C-alpha cells in the first residue's frame, strides 16, 4: 500500500477535526440530564441509547486522517475505563479541550514541549489536591451508604452488597446470580479467583457481556507451554467420552494447541476455553499445584514425577462445579477433592508464613492461603419472572462495582464538583517561563468543563452555574436533578476519586499526545 | 512491460524528491528530543512510534521515480545498519544533504565526476581524523562505565555485562535469556557459534525480532550439497517418529531439498530449519568434523567412509540441547556428545598449532580449537513477573551490543559532535581544481547537519548551537536533555566510532549514485 | 488482427524515433567512463548497472511503430555478440547516426539505393584497411601480454591462461572451475568438446550464465530422430533406477520424444538434456560411433547391427564423469570406456589419414583424430572463501575470452581509435555518381562517432579530442582514465580486431534495412 506523509500543523489539524466530532457527540449523553442519541443499525429498529461508551464506538469516520484522531480517543478512554462506563465520557471531553487549547497556543508561536511541561505541572497539581479532599469507605456504616447511594435508593440492594462486604472483607470475593426465587439471599460456597482470562474471543459463550461459562468441567493443569504442541487430545477425548466441558491451564497456548482447540468448539461444539496460568517462575508452580489439589488433578510437569499429555487418565483431570472466564479474570468455584489434602497443603502455607521474613514471600504466601482458606460471596438476585429479575441483576452489580471502587480509593463531591474545587490548587504552582505558565492555564480553564457540560445538559447556562459553585462554600454543588445549589454530601451526590483521577490522567495523556505528534502517515485509498 | 526513460537531470530531480519526504520524515525522530510519527494501521489501532528504522520502512510512495528515491536510501541504510538502530538515521539525513547540494552545483554546470571525487576525498580526511579521536575501551572499568552509559544509569545491567565480558573475553559470546526468577544472573555453558544463518525467512519462529529457536533438536550434518536431492527424508522420519525439531546443515540447500523442508515448515507446522554450512574448503571438513563430534552426529560425507543420506540412523543425527537461527548467525548450546572424544579433537588441535606455521592456518585453526574449549557466558534476566522481566531484557540486550561496539573501534563525543569536530581536519586537504573544490565544501557544510538536527528537535535555534560548539573547547558539546552547554566526557554522552565511521560513509555511498547516475528507467503503470 | 499500414517516410521517421531513445540510453555506459542506469525491478531494489547489453534488453516502447526501430537494433545488436558486452554499445551508436544521416538525404532527394551503395563501399574499405593495421598475436608472450592487458592488470590471471594456452594450443579447449583451494592452479583432463547446444531453453539448470550441468550422467546415443516417438522411456527407466543424470543426443528431438522429456524435466524433476547430434552424413556416424567409443556406450543405429530404443540396458547407456551443455555448445568430461578400443580408434583414424588425400576429409578427419587424443585444459580458481572465489572466476573468464578473441584476428589500436585511424581509407576510394558520394560521406562521418561519445562520457569536449587525434600520429590516441594523450601501445590500451569488425559490419547491416525499408505493418491494439 502506498502512503500519503503529513507534516506538523497540516496533519494535526485535521485530527483534531475527527476530535471535535466525536466529543460533541458523547458529550451530549454527559451527567443526570444527558439525552439521547439515535444510532441506525443495519438490521432491525433503531438503537436509542444515552450510553457515552456505545456512542463513541459506534461512530467510525471515513477520512483517514480524521478517523486518527478518533481512534487515539477511543483506544484509550474505551479500554482503560472497563469497570464502568463514567470515566470514557469525562476522559473524551477534557481531552478534547486539552488539545485545542495546545494547538492554537503552538500555532501562534508556543514552544509543543515546554506547553506540554506546564500541562503536566498542572495535572499533578490537581491529583494531589483530589487526594487531600478524598474521604475513605471503610467502616460497615459507610460502606452500607454508599452501596445505598449507587443503588438510587435501593435500601434492599444496598444491605445485600454491605453484607457480603463484611462477611468477606473488603478485599474479598463477591459475583451476582440468579436466585431462581423471590427473594435477594446472601450464600457463602467454597472457591478460588486469579487474574488471568481468556487467552482468545473464540471461547465467549452466553455472549451478553462477554462471558464464558461452563458448569461440570474438567480441568487440565499444566505447567509447561503448549504452543505448537498437540497431544492434548487425550483430555479431550476424555471430555468427549464422558459429556463435560474443559478448562485448561497453561503457561500459554498457541499453534496447533490453539488450533485445534478453537476448531472444536467452532465446528465440533466442544465446550472448551484456554485460560493462561496465574503465576510467575517458582510462584507458578506453586499456584498450579494448589489448584490441582483443590480440583482434584494433576499437574502435567516434567520435573521430579514427570507426567505427560500425551497420556491423560480421567485422575488426571480435576473437576470443578462451575467455571467462569471473563476478560483478564477466571473463577473456579465449587471444586471437588480431598479435603484432608486442602488443609494439609494451608497448614504447610501457615508454616512458611511463620518461618519467612521478606515482604515478597509472605505477600505471595498470603495470597496462596486465601485462596484455599477463604469462600465465595453469592448474591442472588429474586423476583416475579426472569424478565424482571434480569434487570435487577444489573442494578445490583454496578452497586456493588460502584462500592467497591470507594473503598479502594475513597469518595469526592460529584457532578463535576471533585475537579472544579481543585482549581486553587494551581494558584501557587510556579513555571519556569511563558510556555510552562500557558500550559498551566490550559488546564486551569478545562478543570471547569466537566460543569459547565452538565449544566448545559440539563438546561441552564453553564457559565452562571459553575461560577456560582466557586464563588461558594465547598460543600456546596449543583444539582442538575433538583434544578438547585445544595448541599452535596447530604444529598449524596458522590462519584469515586478513582474515576475522578483517572479520567484527568487519560485526559492528560491523549491529549499530550495529540498536540506534539509531528508526523502522520497514512494509507492511500483504492 | 513497457518502459519510460527519463534522462539527466529530468530523472535526478524527481528521485531527490522521494529523498526529501523521506528524510524529512525520518530527521524529526532523531536526538534525545525526537517526536513522534503516528503510523496508520490497518487492522488495529495507530502505531506511534520514534523509532527512524520504522518510520524509515513505512514510507513507500506512489509515483515511480520518487519511489526509486526513496528506495535507494531504504535499501541501503535499513540494510548496512542491522546491529543497532543509531545509525541509520544519520545516514539518510547526511545522504540527503550531500546529493541536493551536488545536484544543484551539478545544475548549474559543475562536472559531476570532479565533484564526486572532491566529496570523496573529504570523506577520507574526516574519517581520519574521527580514528585519531576516538579512545578505546579495553580495561574493565572502561568497559563498566561504557556499558552502565549505555544501560542509562542502570548500573546493575552495566554490571552483570561487564562481569560477563571479564568471563569470556572481550571478543567472547554473551547471551541474553529469560531467568524464570527474580535476580538477574550470569553462567557459562558448553556451546559453538558460527557465522551462518537461516537459508530462507520460512523457517522463522517466535517472530518478534526474526529468531529461530528449537529445543532438543537433532543435528544433520552434511559436507555435500543436497540442492535437487532428496533422499534427506529418513531424516524427516526420525524427527517425526521421535518428535524432535531437526536442523539442517548443507554446503547449499535448493531445489527438492528446499522446496521440501519450506512446505512441510508452512503447510505442516514440521519444525525443521535449513543453515549453510560454516566454513570453506577443507576448513569446512574441519569444522564439520569438530561439530560433529560436539553434537553426537555424523557427517554425510563421500571421501573414506562414505555415509549417505539415502539411509540415516537414529545414531547418525547430533543433538543439541538448544539451536538458535537467526539472520547470518547460528548457534548450538548445550550439545550432547563423547567427552573423551571432544577432548582428545581439541589436544590433535593444540598440536597442530605447534606445528604450523602459516598466519592462515593459525588464525582458522585458533578459532576451531576455541569452538571446543571455550564456553558461552548466558546473562539470565530475573524479575517478578514476565511483563517487567521481558523490559529488562531489552534494556540488556541493548546494553550489551552498545558495549561490544564499544571496546571493538573505540569511542567520540557524541551528540554530533564525533563529525562537527572534524571540519579543521579539511584545512589541509587541497583539490586539483575547482570542482573538486566545490565537493570538498559540500562535506564541510554537511558535517554540521547533525548539530543543527538535535539542536532544532531540542527545540532551539540550530544555528546557535552549532556555532557556540565549534567555538568551544574540544570537549564542549550541547546537551539536548540539559539544555546546556556541557563538558560531554565528564557527563558520559558517547557514541561508538563505528557507528559514526559507518554512517557517514553510507551516507556518502548513496548520495554519490544519486547525484551521476544518468538514465533512470521506469515501468509504465496499467 | 486488423492491420495498420504506413508508408514510406511516414514508417520511417517512427522507427528512427525508437532508434533515438535506445541509442541514447546506452551510449551513456560506453567506455572507461561510463556512467550509470538505474533500472526499476518490480520485486526488489532498483538494479543498478553500467551494462550496454542489460541496459538495451531492459528498454522496451509501448507505440507499435517505435517498438519497431528498438527490436530492429537489439535483435541484432544483442544476438550476434554473444561473446563479449563490448560490440553491442558499438554497433548500436554507429548504426543510429548511419541511418539517420541516410534518412536526412533521402528524405531531401537522395536515391536510397545509391545512398546504401555508397555506404557499403565505405564499409568495405574501412574493413580492409582494419585488416592491414591489425597485429597478429601468436607468440607466448604476446599472449601473456594480451592476456594480463585484458586482467586489468592481474598478471597472476594473465599467467594460467598463458600456461593454458601453451599446453593445449592457440585452438584448444580451456575452462574454468571452481577450485575449492586457495591457490589458482591448472590441470589437463580427457574430454570431448562438439558444437552442438541443448534442443531447448526448458532444460537450463544453474541459471546464472545459462548453463545446464550435470554429473555422473548416462549418455544416449542415436544416429536416428526421435521427432515424434516415444519408446525413449527404457532409458529413463535406467537413470530413474540408479539415480544418475541423463544426457540424449540426437539428429533431432521434437514432438512426443521432447514433450516427455520436457514434462519429465519441469513436473517430476528427471535430470535429463536433450542435445542436436554434432555432424552431417556419414560424418556424423563416424562422430557418434568415436563417442560411444569414448563414454562407453552403444550407438542406437538401424544399419549393420541393430540396436532399438525400445530395449535399452545399463551396458548401451554410456558415462561421463560432468556433462555441460549451453547454447550452441557442448562438452563431456572424464567419461568412462575401455581404453584399449579408444586407442585403437585413434590409430585407424591415423592410418585412415596417411591414405585420404582430399581437403574436406583430412580436415574432418583431423578434427575427430584431436577428440580422442587431446585432453582439456581446466583452470582452477581458488581463494580465501566462495563469495570471493566467485567473483574471481569472472575476471579470469573474461581475461580468457578476450586472449582468445585476439589471438584469432590480431589486436588493434583501442579506445575508439582503431576506426578513427581508417578514415584517410575513404580518400582514394571513388564513387559513381553523387548519391554515392553522399553514402561514402556518411560513412567517413560516422567513423568518428566512437571516439567523440567516449571523449563526451569521460567529460572533456569530444570534438577537440577527436580533432586531436586526427591531426597526430599513429601511435597516439586519448586515455579516458588517465586525461591525457598517450603512445596506446605502450600503455596496452588494445581491442581484438575481430570485435572492432564485427561491431562496425553489424551497424552498417541494421542500418541499411532501417533506410530502405518502406511498407511497415503494425497490429491495431484493443
Amino acid at each position: 500500500a502506498a502512503k500519503d506523509v503529513k507534516f506538523g500543523a497540516d496533519a494535526r489539524a485535521l485530527m483534531l477535526q475527527g476530535v471535535d466530532l466525536l466529543a460533541d457527540a458523547v458529550a451530549v449523553t454527559m451527567g443526570p440530564k444527558g439525552r439521547t442519541v439515535i444510532i441506525e443499525q443495519s438490521w432491525g429498529s433503531p438503537k436509542v441509547t444515552k450510553d457515552g461508551v456505545t456512542v463513541a464506538k459506534s461512530i467510525d469516520l471515513k477520512d483517514k486522517y480524521k478517523n486518527i484522531g478518533a481512534k487515539l480517543i477511543q483506544d484509550v478512554a474505551n479500554n482503560t475505563n472497563e469497570e464502568a462506563g463514567d470515566g470514557t465520557t469525562t476522559a473524551t471531553v477534557l481531552a478534547r479541550s486539552i488539545a485545542k487549547e495546545g494547538f492554537e497556543k503552538i500555532s501562534k508561536g508556543a514552544n509543543p514541549v515546554e506547553i506540554r511541561r506546564g500541562v503536566m505541572l498542572a495535572v499533578d497539581a490537581v491529583i494531589a489536591e483530589l487526594k487531600k479532599q478524598s474521604k475513605p469507605v471503610t467502616t460497615p456504616e459507610e460502606i452500607a451508604q454508599v452501596a445505598t447511594i449507587s443503588a438510587n435508593g435501593d435500601k434492599e440492594i444496598g444491605n445485600i452488597i454491605s453484607d457480603a462486604m463484611k462477611k468477606v472483607g473488603r478485599k474479598g470475593v463477591i459475583t451476582v446470580k440468579d436466585g431462581k426465587t423471590l427473594n435477594d439471599e446472601l450464600e457463602i460456597i467454597e472457591g478460588m479467583k486469579f487474574d488471568r482470562g481468556y487467552i482468545s474471543p473464540y471461547f465467549i459463550n452466553t455472549s451478553k457481556g462477554q462471558k464464558c461459562e461452563f458448569q461440570d468441567a474438567y480441568v487440565l493443569l499444566s505447567e509447561k507451554k503448549i504452543s505448537s504442541i498437540q497431544s492434548i487430545v487425550p483430555a479431550l477425548e476424555i471430555a468427549n467420552a464422558h459429556r463435560k466441558p474443559l478448562v485448561i491451564i497453561a503457561e500459554d497456548v498457541d499453534g496447533e494447541a490453539l488450533s485445534t482447540l478453537v476448531l472444536n468448539r467452532l465446528k465440533v461444539g466442544l465446550q472448551v476455553v484456554a485460560v493462561k496460568a496465574p503465576g510467575f517462575g517458582d510462584n507458578r508452580k506453586n499456584q498450579l499445584k494448589d489448584m490441582a489439589i483443590a480440583t482434584g488433578g494433576a499437574v502435567f510437569g516434567e520435573e521430579g514425577l514427570t507426567l505427560n499429555l500425551e497420556d491423560v487418565q480421567p485422575h488426571d483431570l480435576g473437576k470443578v462445579g462451575e467455571v467462569i472466564v471473563t476478560k483478564d479474570d477466571a473463577m473456579l468455584l465449587k471444586g471437588k477433592g480431598d479435603k484432608a489434602q486442602i488443609e494439609k497443603r494451608i497448614q504447610e502455607i501457615i508454616e512458611q508464613l511463620d518461618v519467612t521474613t521478606s515482604e515478597y514471600e509472605k505477600e505471595k504466601l498470603n495470597e496462596r492461603l486465601a485462596k484455599l482458606s477463604d469462600g465465595v460471596a453469592v448474591l442472588k438476585v429474586g423476583g416475579t419472572s426472569d424478565v424482571e429479575v434480569n434487570e435487577k441483576k444489573d442494578r445490583v452489580t454496578d452497586a456493588l462495582n460502584a462500592t467497591r471502587a470507594a473503598v479502594e480509593e475513597g469518595i469526592v463531591l460529584g457532578g463535576g464538583c471533585a475537579l472544579l474545587r481543585c482549581i486553587p490548587a494551581l494558584d501557587s504552582l510556579t513555571p519556569a517561563n511563558e510556555d510552562q505558565k500557558i500550559g498551566i492555564e490550559i488546564i486551569k480553564r478545562t478543570l471547569k468543563i466537566p460543569a459547565m457540560t452538565i449544566a448545559k445538559n440539563a438546561g441552564v447556562e453553564g457559565s452562571l452555574i459553575v461560577e456560582k459553585i466557586m464563588q461558594s462554600s465547598s460543600e456546596v454543588g449543583y444539582d442538575a436533578m433538583a434544578g438547585d445549589f445544595v448541599n452535596m454530601v447530604e444529598k449524596g451526590i458522590i462519584d469515586p476519586t478513582k474515576v475522578v483521577r483517572t479520567a484527568l490522567l487519560d485526559a492528560a495523556g491523549v491529549a499530550s499526545l495529540l498536540t506534539t505528534a509531528e508526523v502522520v502517515v497514512t494509507e492511500i485509498p483504492k
